[PDB]
């Protein structure tokens, strides 16, 4: 199938992809590169696609590389505010043989449970959102979390909604969650989880609910291969694995 | 918005329906039917869509009928062998003006259950199927569940996968469900429970579960007006509610 | 087994006792009471156990009564300050041949969860609750949720524990639930919903979820049973099912 | 507090326990041992109980030794026919000032799930069992399902039950999961999962579900802490964390 090489392949990270790849029947590995070693490495080489995970000062400068001699990269570093996906856009001007993919998550999961609940949301008139991670996390809601619920907003307003119903006469505080464009989201801290969502949608007798769950640090490496399974019918820039699935 | 007309409104179904339209704003309640009674009564009333429960010897008479003067219907009558449907594409010939929605599943959380499971099957590894209902049940597993998975099924052999792992030495008898198209298929009886599906997707590191649960005999209702509102913009045959959602 | 009479027995709640007594084998179902008729009533059939749901002005009339005649009584009615139970006390002195119960509440699953997360509180750093309920609802969050919360925080304190790991630099208001006694609570509106909590622990590598569903409106039936079937062997007065139970 | 041995502290599970008596504030680490090295050093450093996790031939040596020496322990080592209870029970007459402690299982969850559900039983009609695992597992049911199963059967046969609701005109094969002297018992094996357990109860109007996950395969650590820290007051032979909990 195809010839890749790492970027950061000695990250915590990097290991875990290194031998997603060599497990992998269809993707002979090429490639590791300490952080900032010679990238040149990669064509002698022969690399078709490039899974990039490093430091956002470094990222951008390897990218250029990359596009440059035909390698197309996803990439899972982030830190690219619009000006940085406004470079990269210009760095691929009629290449049409060569893609980026940046996804901010690779959790399938959670990137599918993002894209389902935008689709589910406008037949329910009730949507919630719960979120549950080990209690180390540093912030409440988790991002994803929030995203999630923006999303759902987002797939309200167009298709025309209201807001939901609650006859909560004076709620106690925190009670009713974050409110998130109207979606209220709850963070639960526990010992022992790893990190989850869980959407609830509700309507006249019934309701759909869709959860995410990572038992383990390693749930990005699945998003990983989707896109070097893909990005080659993908040329120019995406940003979001959502794309990648043909959905 | 729409005129709409009732058949079967007398029987439990009937009355939740019934209400579903005053209820609702954007749909004129014009019409009830007792099961035989005379059916120019739409006509003379002036309905532009209407809803079907009839015994299916009736069925296929009303339907005639309504789409020879142009009225549009949504039925969730059941028996429909191919026959039956050959029957109404035949009646439909050249209109463009008139449909029909035959939907074997009304509750929407049940159908995007469905449809979400067989977009998500071709990325997990793992799959499974458990199913709950009360237990004056007669059969098990629900026909919804085995849909499910035979759809996840399709979805598998289509984007060719293999079969799923289960390193299981000689497993002890019921214990893995029973096998529908190789999807491991749970059928729970439980007393003070209504109806429930939990599909189940397994991949490094995580999972997605959709789970569908209705509260309460009613939940077909929001299907029907999803269908109600748009069968005017889906002239011909169609079946299952899935098509009516723009997926 | 047991004779019985019913206070209050024309209610939506009235109605579904009287017919669980009935439909039970042991019980006969010996009278029925308008709201203020005449008690007599009850000795006259000879009834052994009285079930009572009374407008809080006439149930410590009944009370008296019952006692004074021998009679047991199983009452859900609310409105019992300490000083309405101090009355009943005060009934009941040198009888040991009769009893009352109050039960707040008679969902035997709501019951077993505030017990059984009482017992579990120990042995786990982290604790919170999850309460969800149909969108119509008042108040946020439920009664119940607040009681089981402080039944954890109680079992937490004896039995002398911390506060619970969370590592959040500054939440989002509403994200980590209402505090009650240090013990998070969430609160979800739902559409389609009933009534159900969900009480997670949390620990090393491992969780412990009790959650309770009542799918309709009369899942204190079983409680009252309970009740009722074994108050004969509680004389004297009782607040709580959880003490009918032998745990 | 209390200072403390190992042995088997040179395994996968060895090593964590080490960690979590280092890290626990009221328990000094005073050993080590390989498997078979000299047992004498525990006197030397004067420990007070020690943790097993020895090849069932050397343990029970071992064993004999501990008890000897007045020295305390709690086993997770497997194979223990009666003969070898039969043995330690021996081992241990009239000494009142040391305990064993035989944990077929120290995943308080798990242990405290298996409890409560022989507590639960007695109250609901239906009563299922849901297991679910990585797929790598060799057996199904777990262990651990098919034990839960039997306390319930238990619980229900002593408070004399019938059997439960089911009015399934011919099931599929495997579709009721595995009869487990009378309760249904459904084996999950899903990719990207731990292990996890899950028991559903039903009434009228309700249900009560106890699960039980394990993200991770450390959870037993809290177990055995929770033995050490106790089994200083539990002289004699114990088998079953569950007695250690004071339930």
């Amino acid at each position: 199938g195809i010839k890749v090489g790492v970027l950061g392949a000695k990250g915590r990270v990097g290991q875990t992809i290194v031998a997603a790849v060599n497990e992998s029947d269809d993707l002979e590995l090429v490639a590791e590169i300490g952080v900032d070693d010679d990238l040149s490495l990669l064509v002698d080489n022969g690399a078709e696609v490039v899974v990039d995970f490093t430091t956002p000062n470094a990222v951008m400068g390897n990218l250029e590389f990359c596009i440059n001699n035909g390698i197309s990269a996803v990439v899972g570093t982030t830190g690219f505010d619009d000006a940085r996906l406004e470079q990269v856009r210009d760095w691929l001007e009629g290449k049409d043989n060569v893609g980026v993919l940046i996804a901010p998550n690779f959790a399938i999961s959670a990137v599918l449970t993002m894209v389902f609940s935008k689709q589910a949301a406008r037949f329910f008139e009730s949507a919630e959102v719960i979120e549950l991670h080990h209690p180390n996390k540093l912030d409440a809601p988790s991002g994803t979390a929030i995203h999630t619920a923006q999303g759902i907003a987002a797939a309200r307003k167009e298709a025309g909604m209201d807001a939901q119903p609650d006859a909560t006469e004076q709620a106690l505080e925190g009670s009713r969650g974050a409110s998130v464009d109207g979606i209220p989201v709850h963070a639960v801290r526990m010992s022992g989880m790893v990190a989850h969502e869980q959407v609830i949608f509700g309507t006249q007798g019934q309701t759909l609910t869709i959860k995410q769950d990572s038992y383990d640090r390693n749930s990005f490496a699945p998003g990983v291969l989707v896109g070097v399974r893909n990005i080659a019918q993908h040329p120019g820039l995406v940003v979001g694995l959502e794309h990648y699935l043909g959905l």
